[PDB]
């Protein structure tokens, strides 16, 4: 079994993964589930080997005994010296984003507003904001804080899914995959853009990448980053240019996880797939580009330069950092997740 | 070591080999094992010298350090001028064959149909089809693709062996030798003919040789090649007459393999045995015919005119060709062979 089985979340990821397999000569093959949690179960059971996860999902994989292998790396501010694969990773910036023409809306007037979330359990979409809201209100009732939300992966019957749109035909509302119109960094921003929500919980990069002709998609085509502001924790609003002083927190980068027994194999194969199909890939763009989709962050973020090595011998705890682990642990006391309950005994 | 020890797969091949030995004055001697893999292990151990193999099996022999000696050669379309032994080899046409009266069945509707295979690891039976299926689906789960199969050599407990019938008393179901009813080119076609399966993976020649009174066997006696069609890769069906435009791939011809140290010896001896017992053999048909069995392609294909010389100094790679080698290597990423694991350990 030299093939590395990649877990694709949803049918759009599955098409890119099938492409990847064909061009990889089955050095990579595809399993699919409708959700990230399902894919974490596939890797647990050895029906799949790996997938690239948001840090919040890495927490779930970690509790279930999976390990981080390689981290997403985007273009930094300084070094063009060190190779991308050896270059220190820079955490992305979790921001709350509002329309500039919705004056009166601050961090402190968020209660019973409409929210857009990348999905439940994701770092910028959910762990960071809802962690802060629960901590500030001293209440576990984050499910009643917003009047209405789109938070893919929530209970589809609840107000947390009220604003989710699903497919073109409106099927699979609130399913935490890319077939849901408002799923992900893209989808949550599109949710704020089409004014379905008052606030979107996304990362700094998402705002830039979908404004001022930077995206070619018809909803994002004619968007100006002047029509948007960033809610800061100090109550103030600011332009999207001052993310560095107006962000909720710094997220650890999306990273690949595997079973321990498969990590070395998965690492070696990916370093080589990156060399062939990465940013400066021998076979990118004529054959296949690993880090490009229909600008819909399939398998990897489209802004991924390469997958980088980590420190020596890292656990999910070391990778995410003690602080973000404690913030997650605390928010999770207000909830139960099936996978966290199922796997709880492994790290207790 | 002037004796050439021939490896016979199964007891029917052993009877023909013993006959051959007797008539050869022990210029040829017989070893037997129950499977082709077992026979390749005998040659590895020096407990035998040689046998005639399908190209897929030649890949396994090759990885275990064996070399090709002489190729099967059947009647071509053009030259009756050049001697058979000097005449370029053409190589056979791997086809998917259906009943014409199973309308709706194309290459693209094959999933969870019933399949018939010559055996696991054979070129037309397995490598070509399952290579294409795995590449198209981007999945290594070829074992779950068909609902049920007969693929001799598969796990006898699995669905890949579900349709295999064994011997007349039903013993040794799925054993990859001629005692299994649906073993080989003949057996896989008989599997389609008796409607045990919806598709058979065989070569062009097998269809012709068992239809329109061409075979005298009771299952093949009353078969019309109008009641059969060829699945093409472009989705279309076609008559068995247009194999040239409706084939999965071109297979390298079955060929004799030996240890490197034994190739020249085995070559010299066989050229002479062919002269005595081949198609226009001095002693064929009054004493012994090397290229005739009880219509069971024993040791050699019955459609073999002679064994032909190869180009100067060919490896298994050069003989099978870079493209078919790549296809095999890629399908083998989805599997593990103990024999290939052992041989990697003891060729390095
Ligand atoms: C699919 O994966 C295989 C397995 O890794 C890839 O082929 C392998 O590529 C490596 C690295 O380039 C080769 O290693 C080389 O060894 C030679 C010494 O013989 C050295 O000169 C090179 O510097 C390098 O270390 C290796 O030959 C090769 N392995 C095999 C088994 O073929 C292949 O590129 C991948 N294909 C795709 C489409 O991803
Ligand atoms: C917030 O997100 C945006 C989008 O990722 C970040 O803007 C990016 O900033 C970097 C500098 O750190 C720019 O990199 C430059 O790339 C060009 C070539 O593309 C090159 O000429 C320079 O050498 C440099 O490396 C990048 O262009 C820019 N992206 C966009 C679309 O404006 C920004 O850094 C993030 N903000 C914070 C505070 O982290
Ligand atoms: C698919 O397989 C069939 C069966 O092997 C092939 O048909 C065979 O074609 C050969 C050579 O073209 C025929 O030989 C011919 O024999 C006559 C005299 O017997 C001679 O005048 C010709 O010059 C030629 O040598 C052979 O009889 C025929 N066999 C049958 C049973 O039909 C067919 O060629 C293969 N298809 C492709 C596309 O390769
Ligand atoms: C696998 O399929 C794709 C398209 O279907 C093709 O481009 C690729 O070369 C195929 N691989 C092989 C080994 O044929
Ligand atoms: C057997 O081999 C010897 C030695 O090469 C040769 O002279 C003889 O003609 C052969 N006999 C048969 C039956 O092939
Ligand atoms: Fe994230
Ligand atoms: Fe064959």
């Amino acid at each position: 079994y030299t093939r590395v089985v990649w877990c694709a979340v949803g049918p759009e990821e599955q098409k890119k993964c099938q492409q990847w397999s064909q061009q990889s000569g089955q050095n990579v093959t595809c399993a699919t589930a409708s959700t990230t949690d399902d894919c974490i179960v596939l890797v647990l059971k050895g029906e799949a080997d790996a997938l690239n996860l948001d840090g919040g999902y890495i927490y779930t994989a970690g509790k279930c005994g999976l390990v981080p292998v390689l981290a997403e790396n985007r273009k930094s501010s300084k070094h063009s010296s060190l190779d991308c694969v050896l270059r220190p990773t820079e955490g992305y910036l979790a921001v709350a984003v509002v329309k500039k023409a919705n004056e009166g809306l601050t961090w402190n007037s968020l209660k019973d507003k409409k929210s857009c979330h990348t999905a439940v359990d994701r770092t910028a979409g959910w762990n960071i904001p809802m962690g802060l809201i629960v901590n500030q209100t001293g209440s576990c009732a984050f499910d009643e804080f917003f009047s209405q939300s789109c938070a893919p992966g929530a209970d589809p019957k609840s107000r947390l899914c009220a604003l989710c749109a699903g497919d073109d035909q409106g099927l699979d509302k609130c399913v935490p995959n890319s077939k849901e119109k408002y799923y992900g960094y893209t989808g949550a921003f599109r949710c704020l853009a089409e004014d379905v929500g008052d606030v979107a919980f996304v990362k700094n990069d998402t705002v830039w990448e979908n404004t001022n002709g930077e995206s070619t998609a018809d909803w994002a085509k004619n968007l100006n980053r002047e029509d948007f502001r960033l809610l800061c924790l100090d109550g103030t609003r600011k332009p999207v240019t001052e993310a560095q002083s107006c962000h909720l927190a710094v997220a650890p980068n999306h990273a690949v996880v595997s079973r321990s027994d498969r990590a070395a194999h998965v690492k070696q194969v990916l370093l080589h797939q990156q060399a062939l199909f990465g940013k400066n890939g021998k076979n990118c763009p004529d054959k296949f580009c690993l880090f490009k989709s229909e600008t819909k962050n399939l398998l990897f973020n489209d802004n991924t330069e390469c997958l980088a090595k980590l420190g020596g011998r890292p656990t999910y705890e070391e990778y995410l950092g003690t602080e973000y682990v404690t913030a997650i642990a605390n928010l999770k006391k207000c909830s139960t997740s099936p996978l966290l309950e199922a796997c709880a005994f492994l790290t207790r």
